[PDB]
């Protein structure tokens, strides 16, 4: 109905190329600009909280009991612990002992800059670790024989087939819900119309 | 509610600060965050076509009965046709006369800096021209001898009286009704509580 | 034909007018003096939308085909109204205090979103204007705190209608003069000798 | 402790490997290599948020006291799916053109003086993406045309997943190294030295 803008939100472990057959369905919808932005943990629901994005997708997080916040869960994803395969961590008897973590270098996506408080991976204090704006960014250094970190399976699953990463330990394999949320305190056409199309994306 | 951003456009001919009084109701009403951006004309409708702006004060145009776009009427304003004092255009038999017109230098208000002629006395061609963004700039322009052009009568209310400008011909005066404007597809709580005070800031 | 001076928000338009009658006589050019806000004056220059840009200095332009000149310096005063309660804190400027009061931007290129100069904090009331002026008229009416040009606020200090925050956040900025060197028409060469002339000694 | 290099969208993050074991031998320095888009690197600069910044040039300051070299140059294509109509345009760059098609934009952090990589026309349709990756994937799904960094799109123009649209519209932008000198680290120092090594003979 002439041109509208909407922002989706993806957060970092979230592929947007999933969003993609959105696109063109919303050209024939209604006359909507869509912008899929990247965001890492906190800084998603931050940009729902300032009012600065119609839909994020994103891990289940604390923020959620916000009273004018909905959310509804889409799938679940699988993050696993891993790292090249000659890092020295395969040979270690106790990968995931606070003595053992503490000697290999633990890596990081930064939410808004260097943050300590992190809950995929409990990064120690006095543990060497790098920094990266983007999940690529991580998987590129952990292939690069750099470090210990989690990732998101799917976008491993083939390194870990062809041998280029290897699971550390199984026990540090964890489920992440995966959920969309938005505000009620505002409505359009194409945000109603893409809180319908979206879970049809994944599950039905 | 927590932090919302809401856009009115104030088309150059309504004075911006008349929407002050909503600054501090919208922070109490809900978290809103205002911007009251200035455009020229045919811009003010572009940003509201284009999804840009929640809503729209400017003069009555072309746009209208546009199928997606409510409109109110607001306010009715004055447009004189003005010049300084000591301007050979008040010595004119015919200050109006395309043949005189031609003499003296126009000035417009434009962001393009090329085609000014819409709704008024405009500027004919060959005619010399001076092209400005503001109003403001338009009106010190005036009050330095520099040329003949239309103003808004409340921002040169005080030039008249206090004899630092002149109307050239009451003829040339024109009347253009100020119009809110906005977009149906779309809804949400500030926009709507918007919608209801802007009416009332022009009653009187 | 056409000459488009551009001149950054901060700087008054009203000082390029004695140009326009001598640019009438030295050439038969019409002239369009146009108001930008920060990346929106060199944005037209890059897009070649604009034979001079008077801003100031800032970043871009790729390093590639773009002279410059200062012309002079301009002073920026954190400012608020009297009755503000800004004035009673003892760090106006700590960024536990700032988030208390609202600041105000002029939207850049003319557009809400684009708003980076600083001082903004998140959580912080903000209200964005198009114009300085309106941005003068909010702050007069105690509405928040943001930074002013010295000479639009001059009488405003001392008349009483606005007081300094904390000289603390004062900035000095280069008001420069820059253009394209692909391209050297006659209006263009004579203006870029006349401009600075418009400013000497300041 | 703890340095900040900002590499900006443009900029392969992978290529800064080398330093890190270095870095931890040299100093205890922990390294967080950060992305930017565009005016977002600049600003964390100037805000003193990040040591050094690798990113397209500027040369121009605003907030001043900044350093700068050029470290190799970047060739940037416009281009489209096989499939994409644009392919079997006369003229595919002619503004009459390019408003029939989709444009794809890397979202920038800052105010927009580089908003458009090649051009967006206002009535054009557009898609906004955050990421490089993100805007290579919408170009190999056909939605659009953009232009992209030569090296990240070699292979899929070798194997006939992209093609270039125009040569013409082909630019080279110079990556430069910059900081502040009102600083400097043990392990900043050490930085600035070592990076231009990484790109000996590029
Ligand atoms: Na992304
Ligand atoms: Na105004
Ligand atoms: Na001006
Ligand atoms: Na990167």
């Amino acid at each position: 109905h002439m041109e509208t803008h909407l922002t989706i939100v993806t957060e970092a472990l979230v592929p947007t190329p999933a969003f993609f057959p959105l696109i063109d369905k919303l050209a024939a919808k209604a006359n909507t600009q869509l912008a899929i932005i990247t965001e890492v943990l906190a800084g998603a629901w931050e940009r729902l909280e300032q009012g600065r994005a119609d839909i994020v997708i994103a891990p289940d997080m604390h923020f959620r009991s916000s009273s004018e916040i909905n959310s509804r869960k889409l799938y679940t994803l699988m993050n696993v612990y891993v790292a090249a395969p000659d890092h020295p961590i395969h040979q270690e008897p106790e990968p995931l002992s606070e003595v053992t973590r503490v000697k290999y270098r633990g890596i990081a996506v930064a939410d808004t800059a260097r943050e300590r408080p992190v809950l995929t991976v409990q990064l120690l204090d006095k543990q060497p670790r790098l920094t990266v704006s983007t999940i690529e960014d991580k998987r590129q250094a952990l292939l690069a024989g750099l470090g210990v970190a989690t990732m998101p399976y799917p976008m491993v699953e083939k390194d870990i087939a062809e041998g280029r990463l290897r699971v550390v330990s199984p026990e540090s394999t964890s489920e992440i819900d995966i959920i969309m949320a938005w505000r009620r305190d505002s409505m359009g056409e194409a945000k109603s119309w893409c809180l319908r199309e979206i879970p049809k994306l994944f599950n039905g």
